[PDB]
């Protein structure tokens, strides 16, 4: 009668410290190769993209602990560790590499949610105005109350036929109303609003955009402890 | 029971010798991206535009030019549609992927569509005239000597992005002493990918550059896209 939770884990799936998942099994698109990671329990699929700069986007799993190095070469969470353990997910989500989670048994399980935090990459960009790009900077500067700055992660749920259920937002940073919030801990992102989703896509948006409306803030985030619930 | 729906852009253009154009796209790198809905809201078609006008995906046109070479002509080599005056022209590549989305996949499956060559491709294949001027990008006309061919591939996907399958149609074929260049409307059956939420298109040929990129124009024409009630 009481409905069981299943926590997705990549714990003990990396054989080396300070490492990430890599594959050469993708299919080549425009820029990147595309692959689908299945978790060890075959509960979910995660989109995975790679290319000329290493990890491209979608998701990879990592145990990296680097909380100091700016720029895209660092895939670490600002926490320096997972919520449940050593191994967590890093994502880059955009029109080239859309980050997608697919439920492999949607008739049996619903989505509950996941723990979320910032990448070190995003944290240092927002806090210090240091995106690591060097002499050239792509970002406008650090986030401020002056500009009412914010960074939003949006999860959109879909049915198996492609019908949109809904969107739900999580603020990774927020300088509205004299707050100075930059997420640097694991925080629960509840997905009960899209629990019936066959798949979930991720989009990011901020107050730091170019003249073509494209976000300058890195479109990266971290997840851990993705939780499903028996229906 | 088993009733078909034919998608039509007939009488959606108010001028002769015209094409669909919009400024409602979202800017990418090279091209703006837009989604055309048909008048019945049965399908979406990807549509791209940029500095040379029509970029790729699809547009609808009633143009009848069967003589002018090069990319400025979007006409079918037929000079008309299968069902009427208005048909689809496509350019499909990694910049502008041509996609048809089924807007009610729980109710309808895909059946197929009529296909032909663009004037652009026909004159390139038949005459070795791509219209690029003093510069020619193509190798020459298609020949039996080189066993030449041009293939259009339709790939079917579920809404989650899982590949169902691929189906090929040969727009030209010089293998094994054939001398086929498609210059009429021909049925391209999609029963192999009928359950697709969306279909993408890719083209390939025997005329490639040193980087393996197709020189033959990656253009084609469609008409009478057909869905069937499940
Ligand atoms: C188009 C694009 C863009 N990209 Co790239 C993405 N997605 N990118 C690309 C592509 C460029 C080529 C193509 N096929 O068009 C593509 C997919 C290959 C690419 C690659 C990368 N990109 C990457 C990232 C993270 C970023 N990219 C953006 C610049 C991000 C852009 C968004 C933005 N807000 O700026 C972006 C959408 C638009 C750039 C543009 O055309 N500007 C206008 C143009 C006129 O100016 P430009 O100065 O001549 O543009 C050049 C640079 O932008 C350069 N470039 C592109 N991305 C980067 C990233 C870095 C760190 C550097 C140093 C240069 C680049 O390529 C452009 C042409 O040469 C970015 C702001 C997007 C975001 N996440 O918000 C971001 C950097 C964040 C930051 N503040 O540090 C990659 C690390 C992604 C990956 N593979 O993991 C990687 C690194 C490339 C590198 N050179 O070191
Ligand atoms: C990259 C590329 C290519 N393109 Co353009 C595409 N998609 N293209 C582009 C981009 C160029 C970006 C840039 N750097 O300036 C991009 C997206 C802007 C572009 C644009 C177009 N392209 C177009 C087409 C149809 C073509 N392109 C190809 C040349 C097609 C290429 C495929 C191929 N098989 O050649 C291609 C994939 C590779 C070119 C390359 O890097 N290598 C060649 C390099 C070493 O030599 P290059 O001589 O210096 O290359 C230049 C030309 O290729 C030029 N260029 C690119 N496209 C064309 C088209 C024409 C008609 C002319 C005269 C020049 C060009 O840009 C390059 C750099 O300056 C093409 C063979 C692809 C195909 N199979 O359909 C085809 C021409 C077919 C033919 N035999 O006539 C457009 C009409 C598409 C549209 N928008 O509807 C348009 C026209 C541009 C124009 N100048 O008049």
């Amino acid at each position: 009668d009481e409905k069981m939770e299943v926590v997705i884990s990549f714990e003990n799936q990396l054989t080396e410290a300070e490492s990430e998942f890599k594959t050469d099994l993708g299919e080549k698109g425009e820029v990147y190769f595309k692959y689908e990671i299945s978790d060890p329990q075959k509960m979910i699929q995660l989109s995975h993209y790679y290319g000329d700069w290493g990890f491209g986007g979608g998701f990879t799993y990592t145990n990296k602990t680097d909380v100091k190095t700016p720029g895209y070469s660092n895939l670490s969470a600002i926490t320096g560790k997972g919520k449940n353990g050593k191994v967590y997910l890093t994502s880059n989500t955009n029109s080239f590499t859309p980050a997608q989670i697919t439920n492999l048994n949607t008739s049996k399980y619903n989505f509950k949610g996941a723990w979320v935090t910032n990448t070190t990459y995003d944290y240092l960009a927002i806090k210090d105005g240091n995106d690591g790009a060097g002499d050239y900077s792509i970002i406008k500067g650090p986030f401020s109350n002056k500009d009412n700055d914010w960074l939003k992660l949006t999860a959109t749920g879909y049915k198996a036929d492609g019908s949109k259920i809904g969107s739900i937002d999580f603020y990774l940073a927020d300088f509205r109303n004299n707050k100075q919030e930059i997420v640097n801990t694991w925080q629960w992102f509840d997905w009960s609003g899209i629990k019936e989703a066959d798949y979930i896509t991720f989009e990011m948006s901020s107050t730091d955009n170019n003249d073509n409306g494209q976000m300058n803030t890195p479109s990266y985030f971290c997840l851990d402890g993705i939780t499903l619930i028996e229906k």
